[PDB]
């Protein structure tokens, strides 16, 4: 009987929700498990880059997966949420569930965790789902479980992946305690549709289960835009990404497009490529464009047209607003036990270690993650 683990995000998750509402079904999953309080994820603090941070201890620019719309000027591609499946874009990096998928023996499963339904070094899991946001979690929940519990050779890594609360985060703003109370209700709910699932499955006592996120989330304002059309003409500059990192690709002289910017608004830091600072690491890699403007928590950079969203992350990784949180169940796992804070680069080396997998090269510090773990010394 090999180990087996369930890595479960669901997207946008601030740590700070547990402490502002009620989650009776996640405490009841926490208290005989372990919670880290909140998890300092990676600049810039976006859905695909950070994903993929969890599956392979890496910083950014190491991983290759920069931001969720990237474009590589030498081989000309793009790259987008929709526009995902190219392999080139995946392929700077090896995420643990083709580690996993390699072992004789052994088999990946995945529910529309993001890259899972891209062959990555030529390796896809056995089980995967092709993204499609309509499909309900009972079908994600149903399906990786019973790929859990059934399936010859066994899966022993699984992926399980939900779009909230982040999509309802952008649409009202994390401050609206109202709305926002309603879809953590909701998730709440799912993680007890996940637990009675398993108990159920017979799975709850012997399956390790990891409950985490990608991000946080914070409030947006009429009162906080920078509009870099009234700052710089379009002729200047091909836009990559716009908010609340702009990724700026300059048409001209960038030197002169650096003149412009830098001097556009006192609420965004104007980065020539080489001055990002070092804390993000977020400079060596092909595909982080000549000039990145990072906007201060809460503000928005916009053109003209672009459309109001209430809430946002991708912010400075250091924010709190924009750290998840982790707690886990199994028998890996201690019982009851709360730890403060671990870095996202250090889920990687924890989780081959449950799995009994050799970790590639990465960043993240398995000591971070030893109070976690029940065959681990904790100092
Ligand atoms: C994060 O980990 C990666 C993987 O080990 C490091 O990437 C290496 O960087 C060194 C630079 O000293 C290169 O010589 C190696 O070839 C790189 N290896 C791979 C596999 O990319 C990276 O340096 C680490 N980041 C930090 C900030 O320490
Ligand atoms: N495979 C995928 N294809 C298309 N969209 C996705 C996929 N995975 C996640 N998304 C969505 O893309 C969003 C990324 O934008 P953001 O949340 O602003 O980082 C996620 O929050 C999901 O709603
Ligand atoms: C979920 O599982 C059913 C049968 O167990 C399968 O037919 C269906 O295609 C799956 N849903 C997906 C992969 O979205
Ligand atoms: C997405 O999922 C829904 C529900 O299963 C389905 O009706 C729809 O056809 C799917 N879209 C694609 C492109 O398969
Ligand atoms: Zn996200
Ligand atoms: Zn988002």
């Amino acid at each position: 009987l090999p180990p087996k683990l369930l890595l479960v995000s669901f997207d946008g998750f601030r740590a700070d929700y547990l402490k502002n509402y009620e989650f009776p079904h996640l405490q009841n999953f926490i208290k005989e498990g372990v919670l880290v309080e909140h998890v300092k994820n990676v600049f810039i603090t976006k859905t695909f880059p950070n994903h993929y941070s969890i599956v392979t201890g890496l910083y950014e620019e190491s991983h290759g997966i920069v931001a969720n719309s990237m474009y590589d000027a030498v081989t000309k591609k793009h790259f987008s949420d929709s526009n995902d499946k190219d392999p080139f874009w995946w392929n700077e990096a090896v995420p643990i569930w083709v580690t996993n998928q390699l072992q004789e023996n052994r088999s990946s499963a995945a529910a529309m965790w993001p890259g899972t339904d891209v062959p990555i070094h030529d390796t896809i899991s056995s089980y995967f789902m092709n993204y499609n946001s309509s499909v309900s979690f009972e079908e994600r929940l149903n399906n990786i479980t019973m790929w859990l519990n059934n399936s010859n050779p066994p899966v022993t890594f699984a992926t399980l992946y939900w779009e909230e609360p982040d999509a309802s985060g952008h649409k009202y703003g994390p401050e609206d305690k109202e709305n926002m109370s309603r879809v953590l209700k909701k998730i709440d709910d799912l993680i007890g549709d996940l637990v009675q699932r398993l108990k159920m499955l017979g799975l709850w006592e012997n399956l390790n289960v990891i409950i985490t996120s990608d991000h946080g989330m914070t409030q947006c304002s009429q009162d906080r835009l920078i509009n870099l059309d009234s700052c710089i003409d379009h002729s200047y500059y091909t836009l990559i990404d716009l908010s609340p990192v702009a990724a700026i690709l300059p048409k001209i002289n960038r030197t002169e497009v650096y003149n412009k910017l830098k001097n556009c608004s006192p609420h965004m830091n104007v980065y020539l490529k080489e001055d990002i600072p070092n804390r993000f690491y977020y400079q060596h890699n092909d595909r982080i464009q000549p000039i990145i403007l990072v906007a201060d928590e809460g503000w928005t950079i916009v053109l003209n047209e672009s459309s109001q969203k209430l809430g946002d992350h991708g912010y400075d990784n250091s924010l709190p607003s924009m750290h998840p949180f982790l707690a886990a169940h199994g028998p890996a796992f201690h019982k009851g036990y709360k730890h403060s804070t671990i870095n996202i680069v250090d889920i990687y080396p924890m989780m081959c270690h449950i799995l009994g997998l050799k970790p590639h090269p990465n960043n993240g510090t398995f000591g971070h993650t030893k109070c976690l773990l029940v065959d681990q010394w904790c100092i």
